[PDB]
Order: structure tokens, then C-alpha cells, then sequence
């Protein structure tokens, strides 16, 4: 079937000229709303959640892991490093790298998380360990954001990412203190106010991770605590036909507004 919400998302997509993917889980009843929910999209910086979570999982058996210093060298800087560049020729702890990757979208920080996990495949292995058979990370920063149409590298589906984000933040994929740390980090994101957040009532609380890539790829994955009801998990992925397309965070806000109006 096609619901009223799905028809509105299709109209938004048609007007946008791009390709939109949405997955909602409403934990009030465990129901789902999907739009292109099983199509693949390039994750771009939303992949930073999986990398940080994989390090949190490692930290469950190493009380000092998050305090471990990691050297930052001039050669480690890439294309977007606002936190890591302040620590060149110094160090950042794994907690600092996680916070920088999640809350500031720092790409050097992400590369250090990936390296701590043994490369992109270590992030994929963690996804598999927590029940996600869809996610794949294949490259480091910055090339994981090329977002080429039809390329399977560094992709997932909306359905898979919503399920995984639920298990990480509201379920038991992580230990209790690690889940709480991930939620704290997401709630302190600096980059999200134009994306899913912008389509929701102002009284609701959001923790999210955005991403930007080539092909105008504009993404957001969020946990949402609405006023008066159980939490939601919402993924909104958007990608466009031209490599140089502009970001369209407003489309994500519009998708979130349609979802919220359908509850
Ligand atoms: O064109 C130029 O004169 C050089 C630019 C300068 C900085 C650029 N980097 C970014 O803007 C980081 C991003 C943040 C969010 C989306 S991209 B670049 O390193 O790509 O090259
Ligand atoms: O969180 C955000 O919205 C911003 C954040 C910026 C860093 C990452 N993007 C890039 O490095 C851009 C690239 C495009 C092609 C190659 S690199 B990420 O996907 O998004
Ligand atoms: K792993």
C-alpha cells in the first residue's frame, strides 16, 4: 500500500528533483513508516555514528580506552578538521575524537576512529555484530563522501540505519553507560538545526548526526523525544543527480515535518 504520508513524501521528492529516503520507527508501538526504505544511499558523515559506537563497544572491556591519547600529525589533516587541527603535533583522546567526529563532524577525528577499529571494515564488522547486515563502510575520509549514484561503497538503507540507531540509542546494542554517552553526544550536536530538527515542533528534543557529500547528498539521522509520547527514530537521506549539486537541508526538514504531521 501507499499511505498518505508516503504520497506526501513522493510529492516533496518530485518537487526537489532528487532522491529521498526516509525511515521512521515510532517506539510508541514499534511501527514504521518507510519511503524508499530499502534503497541504498551514501551515508557520508552520518557514518560517524557507527564508528563512534564501535569504539564505545570496545570501551566496555577497557575502562581507560576513551582516555587513550592518539597522535595528530600535520599529514593527518584532510578537508574538514576544525577540532583536530588545534591538536596537530599533539594528541586527542578517543573520547575527544568521538565528540569531535559526532558534534563537529571532524573528518580527521573520524579517520582516527576508523584506524582504532582496524580500517573501514572494522566499522562494518561492528554493524554486523549488532544485527545490521546492510551497512558497509569501505573507505576513509574524505573519499567515503564521493556519493556516486549506483556506487555501493559507503552506503546503507534507511530501514537498516533506523533499526541500528534505535538499538544503539534506545536499545541494548551498547552497555548502559555507553548508550548514555552516545545519547549525550548526539544531543549536543552543533550541526543539526536546519535538518530534521527544523521540521519538528520546537518543544521536542533531538539528538542527531548530519552528513554532506558530493551529488548534493544531504543526510540526517536522529533520535527524537517528542512532548507527550515515546521516542522516535528518524532517518532522512537525500541525493541528487549532478555531482556539484547544492546541499538541501530544507528537504530533510520538509520530510520530518510530513512525518510529524502524520503521527
Ligand atoms: O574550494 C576551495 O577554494 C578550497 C576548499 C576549502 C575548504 C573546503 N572544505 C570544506 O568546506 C569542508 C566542508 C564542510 C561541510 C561540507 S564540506 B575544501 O577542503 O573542500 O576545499
Ligand atoms: O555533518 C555535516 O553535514 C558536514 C560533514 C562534513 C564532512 C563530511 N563531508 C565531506 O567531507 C564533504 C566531501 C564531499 C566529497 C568528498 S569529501 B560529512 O559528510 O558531512
Ligand atoms: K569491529
Amino acid at each position: 500500500q501507499t499511505s498518505a504520508v508516503q504520497q506526501k513524501l513522493a510529492a516533496l521528492e518530485k518537487s526537489s528533483g532528487g532522491r529521498l529516503g526516509v525511515a521512521l520507527i515510532d517506539t510508541a508501538d514499534n511501527t514504521q513508516v518507510l519511503y524508499r526504505g530499502d534503497e541504498r544511499f551514501p551515508m557520508c558523515s552520518t557514518s560517524k555514528v557507527m564508528a563512534a559506537a564501535a569504539v564505545l563497544k570496545q570501551s566496555e572491556t577497557q575502562k581507560q580506552l576513551l582516555n587513550q591519547p592518539v597522535e595528530i600529525k600535520p599529514a593527518d589533516l584532510v578537508n574538514y578538521n576544525p577540532i583536530a587541527e588545534k591538536h596537530v603535533n599533539g594528541t586527542m583522546t578517543l573520547a575527544e575524537l568521538s565528540a569531535a567526529a559526532l558534534q563537529y563532524s571532524d573528518n580527521t577525528a573520524m579517520n582516527k576512529l576508523i584506524a582504532q577499529l582496524g580500517g573501514p571494515g572494522g566499522v562494518t564488522a561492528f554493524a554486523r555484530a549488532i544485527g545490521d547486515e546492510t551497512f558497509r563502510l569501505d573507505r576513509t575520509e574524505p573519499t567515503l563522501n564521493t556519493a556516486i549514484p549506483g556506487d555501493p561503497r559507503d552506503t546503507t538503507t534507511p530501514r537498516a540505519m533506523a533499526q541500528t540507531l534505535r538499538q544503539l540509542t534506545l536499545g541494548h546494542a551498547l552497555g548502559e553507560t555507553q548508550r548514555a554517552q552516545l545519547v549525550t553526544w548526539l544531543k549536543g550536536n552543533t550541526t543539526g538545526a536546519a535538518s530534521i530538527r527544523a521540521g519538528l515542533p520546537t518543544s521536542w528534543t533531538v539528538g542527531d548526526k548530519t552528513g554532506s557529500g558530493d551529488y548534493g547528498t544531504t543526510n540526517d539521522i536522529a533520535v527524537i523525544w517528542p512532548q507527550g509520547r515515546a521516542p522516535l527514530v528518524l532517518v532522512t537521506y537525500f541525493t541528487q543527480p549532478q555531482q556539484n549539486a547544492e546541499s538541501r537541508r530544507d528537504v530533510l526538514a520538509s520530510a520530518a515535518r510530513i512525518i510529524a504531521e502524520g503521527l
